[PDB]
């Protein structure tokens, strides 16, 4: 058993309502204000083809921006300096305010969340997972601190071999509703993560989704509310946001918090906004500001092996679900698969979002691309 | 086979992308855009418990009408006289902006997309169906004509006996994704409309919601768009919405035009603007003077024998996918299960919107209370 779940709506049974139930009462009246929730659902436009392009002053010292955008299969980018938007882009068919995958930027967001509770008192990193989640005993994360969880620094068996249905990475994917569920496999999301297995070693770097989840599972017992709502409450609704996000659920309702996330590219920009505003938002302070030194300052350089990263960036480093470049401008970013970016310049006081789908998740050639952009594009917002 | 469909995006494969194929390219551009259609998601709030009730002139006609809506299961309620909003209710935990499933008043839409393209010639009504959808040979909507589809006069073996999965009604829902798949149900919503028999017979009414996904059918053939976008372009667009709607797609990106279309209150009630406006909405013309007279005329009489309707409504009819009271006030509706109502009163150039969660799809008494309240409302709008 996974233990105490938040319910779906007040009242409602562990688990209810499901695909089969929802029409059902006293499920129906949640279910009949939030089908989309249970049943994937189209927008049918209330408005009535060409790409927008409006890079500003950053054009003349980046020629062949927009052409380089393409390349890297560009669905929006934003510039914001300080609290200006400097520079646009939009593919055509995606408008400005389109919502966009966010992948694992989504990671970012969750760490957030984790650090508003720290700030509140109501998480303390040092203490281990299990004791906010005691059912994750017997598993891999049991002995890690949750910090360890944060900045992921904790061996696991789990294959990333996606083809494989065996793999944990496909499997993961399954529980969540993001694939098609094959026979055994586990319910929801919680089941999912306590079948993961490791060798018991921690301090060394390891990326891995599971992490972020369970970290949203540590959110969800301490607060008693669904991820989706945490989400809302400890971050979205303080950002003035121009629209809601939304994140994929599972079958029990509880939030893709790895990666399921979609927003626009100028909400997501407000997000790097609170971080260089030193954890305060329009709608308040969302973390402290030793929560963003700490996001700024970098993980242990020693846990982080990933040569993917380390080899761009040799000073690199990982922590509270942010990736720190280490880069001679202290650049950190979150990222995702396919080309995400939430890209922090502190030295120019800006935020950079560019939102992309490249046809592989992942490739060496992708990632010099799209890190070239973005440094070009931070450094012709330098003082000169 | 089923023929040709919209695709799901500029170029893409028929019947793509599904569950498993959607973060693959080329599938992913789009997907990433719109993932809400292929896994079930929830909303993030952008903003930071107790029911608002702004009866305003009609409470003191109608004294206990809060306790009445409350004793419907009422949601959201609203009317609008002429272009103003003079009377509205929500109920605790729904917000006047949040959206609501219509159920079969989605029907009324339908119908109302289809009504557009018979304005612009486009589909003659007199037609048979397999004029638009010659994939429908062989079945029960082999013969029939659009218009016998519009009034629903088609004797169809359609078992209402929803527990039994064998049921049509159930495996309608299954094929749609309203309910989990079982081993050789039909593919999708297209493949399960052909399955369907009849003995042939036509002109007795006859209560279908196959019918309606018919007519979303032969809009998509006969327009090139998918029934989402065509439901837009043709209606939704052209009602200066406050919001989107949405409604429900199956694996193929096939909207649920018989039922799944969710809005607000506010802005269903513009559908009724319109058709009491003689087919014009703010954005142009939706559908033909003509059009919106035959609708408020009524269907056959001698068609109508459902005696659900008709012991209330003794010459009451059904016509264009509208229920037609036939009462001294000539009151129309869309009408849904679980209590929704899109309630035309003309005499005092009035819309009741009216949106539900009866804990029964159906019973005698809900209607009874339902029917009197609307009624009631509409005759406190009456000069006096």
């Amino acid at each position: 058993s996974t233990g105490q779940h938040p319910a779906r709506y007040p009242g409602a049974a562990a688990g209810e309502p499901t695909l089969d139930s929802w029409q059902e009462p006293p499920h129906n009246r949640w279910a009949f204000a939030h089908l989309g929730e249970m049943v994937p659902s189209a927008a049918v436009s209330r408005r009535p083809g060409h790409a927008l392009a409006r890079l500003g002053a950053i054009a003349a010292q980046l020629p062949d921006l927009e052409q380089r955008l393409e390349q890297t299969y560009t669905d929006a980018f934003l510039v914001l300096r300080g609290t200006e938007v400097v520079a646009e882009y939009y593919r055509a068919g995606f408008a400005p305010d389109d919502r966009h995958l966010l992948m694992s930027v989504s990671k970012s967001l969750c760490g957030t969340v984790v650090g508003a509770l720290v700030d509140e008192g109501r998480i303390d990193p040092a203490q281990p997972v299990t004791e906010y989640v005691p059912e994750l005993a017997g598993s891999v994360y049991d002995g890690p601190s949750v910090l360890q969880v944060l900045d992921m620094q904790i061996s696991i068996d789990y294959n990333e071999d996606y083809v494989d249905p065996a793999s944990e990475v496909q499997t993961h994917d399954r529980s969540a509703g993001w694939r098609t569920r094959r026979h055994g496999d586990p319910a929801d999301t919680y089941e999912f993560l306590t079948t993961l297995r490791g060798d018991g070693s921690t301090g060394e770097f390891q990326y891995c989704s599971a992490n972020t989840d369970v970290l949203a599972w540590i959110v969800e017992r301490v607060t008693g509310l669904r991820y989706v709502e945490a989400l809302s409450t400890y971050l979205w609704a303080k950002l003035d946001a121009d629209r809601d996000a939304t994140i994929t659920v599972d079958t029990t309702g509880f939030g893709f918090a790895n990666g399921g996330v979609s927003c626009t590219a100028r909400d997501l920009a407000r997000v790097g906004r609170m971080m260089l505003d030193g954890g305060v938002a329009p709608g308040g302070r969302v973390v402290s500001e030793d929560w963003v030194r700490r996001v700024l300052a970098g993980g242990s350089h020693e846990a982080m092996t990933d040569k993917g990263f380390t080899n761009t960036f040799p000073d690199g480093s990982y922590t509270r679900q942010w990736w720190c470049t280490g880069n001679e401008r202290g650049n950190v970013s979150g990222i995702g698969i396919h080309g995400q970016n939430l890209w922090l310049d502190p030295l120019t006081d800006s935020v950079i979002v560019k939102l992309s789908s490249w046809p592989d998740p992942y490739t060496e050639h992708w990632h010099r691309l799209q890190n070239g952009i973005l440094l070009d594009v931070s450094r012709a917002l330098d003082a000169v």
